[PDB]
């Protein structure tokens, strides 16, 4: 059994002195203040919870956090501990530990943590008691954490903080342009007692060999780690059981005489695992016990839902993945921290998946900024058929070559890498940066502990040739500024503030408004990030307007012109393009940026228009001197059939109609369309297999007029303008 | 402010037994002899001022000192520790220690120093006393240190002694065709004792980022580290100052939210440094300072003076240097040990430094 040990703490902090508190009759004489906590938890959550501090998604309340960074968190809390069998083992679980802090049961010392992004458990079998036992953790500053090392010249200066060069966390924690300065602490993931037989299982390590998805077979291994007390030797039998929907499909028991085996599954009559488009997310639950052969008890058993499919990434001779011998076009976002506050991430996972499915994205980019997502992450991945390009977690900034990061960073690979090289929809692991990290750390990880997945060591006018000409088949990172909706301006600002204009001088930004660009420190300065959005509002509608709901429909508006053309860029132009992922999907704070949705779930424009250019089968138009190149793309393994018709929005004159015949994993031109005058819009409306889908095409060169524009998407019949 | 420990020190000296001395007990109950030693300085030194030893410059005498290689060396003080405010914190500095040593501070060990070309610091806040405090160092034989490792093949039959291999000596001071066998031992540099505030400057490191020497201008970059209480985060402001016979060139006064940061000074009217010959020398003096917003009270200061230069090594396509992208032709001599005793090699280095002036050297290779 599982005994949770979630639920209400006893939270004791107060500020560092020069000897930080490592000791519980250290921190029980400390002059602190008491709080009840709930965890899992952020301890600013459980001061909010009091009344002790504001919220800090409005205003200029994140700044007012500051203090707290120098601050000691004191966990405490009582549990029971369940009688165990001679034999067993009782294990202490957590699951996130932020971050430096001494584990204590029993008055008595059972480690010490100093990772925020990896679980730590614990042996407790031989220091707890009867009845009650009581649980201390006594967590210390990570900011001051930095000064206990000296720092290389290259880990100075870079966006990531010096603070997070030697320390082993998320790095936007400390700030970013995209994420507020929020470090916190606290345990912010599940904590859990275990009670582990004799017999268990240590690790069970799914790997598909190979997969013939027309034969609908496919060849399953199952590296299988136990532990097994000699007595046991050849009276314990593995129970490997392959199903789907409830119905068993393969079952194979063989005896245990070794503590660590080999299991190759010859499956027949299973689907392989395909990304969106490309097929179906076959998912099958893969379930192994340690059965006893004379009595029949179960000693053990890991389930999981597991997919059959194989990954190679093809290095152009600039990349293009493989997936089950098939080329894909990958399509999709950078995911970004869902929360500065961290412990909230797991009540915002299922909601912000769903809006990559609303995406139909194929592939997802989990950034090195943020923390490594949990494993219900990457179950709603496999489901979904979305593809995880995982970086480890580093940030823009080199790191120390010493003996001492290298070993916590090892450390910290081979934990994220068992937790998750049995997910089918992760198919990257990346560095994201002579490294000795990079080239020599992380690479030789993934050598011995996931040698089937690839390893990469490093990852103004939208029309302009910087964009145009990039010769890159697979863009990485690629987004422009826009402004928020309405509603989300005014619950993050306040009243007085909600307008962007201080004195109503157009183009000079609030505080407020400065703080939420992001400004990482209250540093009073004008322009800096948030001019971005009125140099690309200038640029496309020649002037910036003074009412905030024409300023809210430009700067929405650029931004779905610019992200809407990137992608039909990219999808216009294959075979030779291979690949987009663009910057990002979804705010993990009330901020201003280039998301195309906010924290509060608010779409921006941006996303509608991405939206329409992400289908499977998508009818689109690429700029040409010679007019329109009306195209259509195909990002399945299925050919399909359809009618596109082109009209004129100011005119209403039909420029072209016919069918089209959308070859497989290519893309098909339909026509050329002949050169309209001036500035316009063409509406794009085709169907296929009894659906109808929209697109448009704006026509002409900026400047534009915004009020003739507005005119345009509200006639084209697609986008509300809200 | 920082306290001197140089001057006048106890110099115990005996033959090293099977087991070395480790211990203050140990070293003071072994039958020893006991001389006035100068600190910085050698052992032979001390001896030959006490008419134990012979000049090793003249004749053969340089032979008789071969039996103190197998010597352990005593070194012991008292010093006066300042009175220490709270958060502050007491620094003892060696800068030379030949080589293998205890170093113990009011009977208390601070650390084993093990390699004589870099500086040894210790945090003795916690062990001084009040008034007069005892500080130890029992320095073990080099050469029998050599046989606590087993050498590689090819650490064998090199010019190199094989007793140089295992331990961060000078090579030479075991003997070279252009320098004597003398190994000696001691408190070879300074030794100092230093008060730091809680806000103190761990380094300052000054790099060109660019120079345009026809323009007079140049991009310097500082990249400082600094010890910080979180309590003095925003309270703390870094004062830069370039500066050049006391004119003032630049000033940029910046907040410490954090302890690390990258300054970039893009100057102007600053002259590039140039090697002898292809320009003038121009150095400006560089000064950080961390200082109290609301008090102004200085907390540290570190001073230098810096050079804006370039430097690429061109390897043919067998090099050539390119400083300020210019290809200057490397004239120079190599840069031996000016002392076997090399606790007198600052008593020559202004002199022979002259030597490479009038020589019109350009480059200088300090040799391994």
């Amino acid at each position: 059994s599982e005994q949770s040990l979630n639920g209400r703490w006893t939270l004791k902090f107060f500020p560092q002195p020069a000897v930080p508190v490592m000791t519980i009759e250290g921190a029980e004489a400390a002059n602190g203040i008491v709080v009840d906590a709930v965890v899992p938890g952020n301890v600013e959550i459980d001061m909010e919870a009091a009344g002790l501090v504001e919220d800090p998604m409005v205003g200029n309340n994140i700044y007012k956090l500051r203090p707290y960074e120098g601050y000691q968190w004191y966990y405490s809390r009582t549990f029971a501990a369940p009688v165990v069998t001679e034999g067993q083992r009782l294990v202490l679980h957590f699951g996130g530990i932020d971050t430096f802090a001494e584990v204590y049961v029993n008055g008595i010392k059972v480690g010490s943590a100093d990772n925020m992004l990896i679980e730590h458990d614990y042996d407790i079998t031989s220091v707890v008691k009867e009845g009650e036992n009581r649980l201390d953790v006594i967590i210390r500053s990570s900011v001051m954490e930095a000064q206990n090392h000296f720092l290389g010249t290259l880990s100075i200066g870079n966006f990531s903080n010096e603070e997070s060069a030697p320390v082993r966390r998320a790095p936007s924690t400390y700030g970013w342009d995209i994420m507020p300065r929020l470090v916190s602490a606290g345990l912010w993931r599940d904590v859990t007692l275990r009670v582990e037989n004799p017999v268990t299982i240590v690790d069970a390590n799914w790997v598909t060999l190979s997969v013939n998805p027309k034969a609908r077979e496919a060849s399953e291994s199952l590296y299988l780690q136990t532990r097994l007390p000699f007595e046991m030797h050849d009276k314990v039998k593995a129970v490997i059981t392959i199903s789907r929907d409830g119905r068993q499909i393969l079952r194979k028991e063989a005896l245990m005489r070794k503590f660590a085996n080999l299991f190759t599954l010859n499956l027949s009559g299973v689907d392989a695992w395909w990304p969106r488009g490309y097929g179906e997310p076959a998912l099958y639950t893969a379930e192994v016990s340690l059965v006893d052969v004379t009595s029949g008890k179960i000693y053990d058993t890991k389930t999981s839902k597991i997919g059959f499919r194989t990954v190679k990434l093809e290095l152009d001779e600039q990349f293009q993945f493989i997936i089950n011998g098939e080329p894909v076009f990958a399509k999709g976002t950078n995911w970004v921290p869902l929360d500065a506050l961290h412990s909230r991430d797991a009540s915002h996972v299922e909601e912000a998946v769903q809006l990559m499915v609303e995406m139909n994205c194929n592939i997802v980019r989990c950034w090195g900024g943020n923390v490594y997502e949990d494993t219900h992450f990457f179950e709603l991945c496999d489901k979904y058929g979305i593809m995880v390009w995982q970086d480890f977690a580093m940030g823009c900034g080199n790191y120390s070559q010493r003996d001492n990061f290298a070993a916590a960073l090892e450390k910290e690979a081979i934990s994220v890498v068992v937790k998750l090289r049995n997910h089918p929809s992760l198919i990257l692991w990346s560095g994201n940066n002579n490294d000795r990290v990079s080239r020599q750390v992380l690479s030789r990880v993934i050598y011995e502990f996931d040698p089937t997945r690839p390893y990469l060591p490093s990852s103004g006018y939208y029309k302009d040739p910087f964009y145009t000409e990039n010769p890159s088949q697979f863009v990485s990172e690629i987004g422009y500024h826009g402004c928020p909706n309405r509603e989300t301006l005014e619950r993050m600002f306040s009243p007085d503030s909600v307008n962007p204009w201080q004195n109503g001088v157009v183009g000079m930004w609030n505080d407020e408004w400065q703080t939420k660009a992001n400004r990482i420190y209250d540093d009073k300065f004008q322009g800096g990030r948030n001019d971005l959005m009125t140099n690309q509002v200038r640029i496309i509608f020649g002037e910036v307007p003074a009412d905030l709901d024409d300023f809210i429909f430009a700067s929405q508006s650029v931004q779905a012109e610019a992200m809407k053309f990137f992608v039909e860029l990219w999808r216009g132009r294959r075979p030779y393009r291979t690949g987009i992922i663009w910057w990002n999907i979804r705010d993990g704070w009330p901020l201003l940026s280039d998301a195309i949705s906010d924290y509060w779930g608010g779409k921006k424009q941006a996303f509608y228009y991405m939206q329409n250019v992400h289908h499977d089968v998508c009818c689109l138009i690429n700029p040409a001197a010679n007019g329109y190149m009306l195209k259509v793309d195909n990002n399945t393994l299925k050919d399909f059939e359809g009618v596109v018709e082109v009209k004129d929005v100011a005119s209403g004159k039909q420029v072209f109609k016919g069918k089209f015949v959308s070859k497989a994993n290519q893309m098909s031109e339909i026509a050329t369309l002949p050169m309209q005058k001036g500035q316009g819009m063409l509406v794009i409306s085709y169907r296929i297999e009894g659906n109808e889908y929209f697109n448009h095409y704006l026509y002409g060169e900026p400047p534009y007029k915004l009020d003739q524009y507005r005119k345009w998407v509200k006639k084209c019949g697609i986008y509300e303008l809200e």
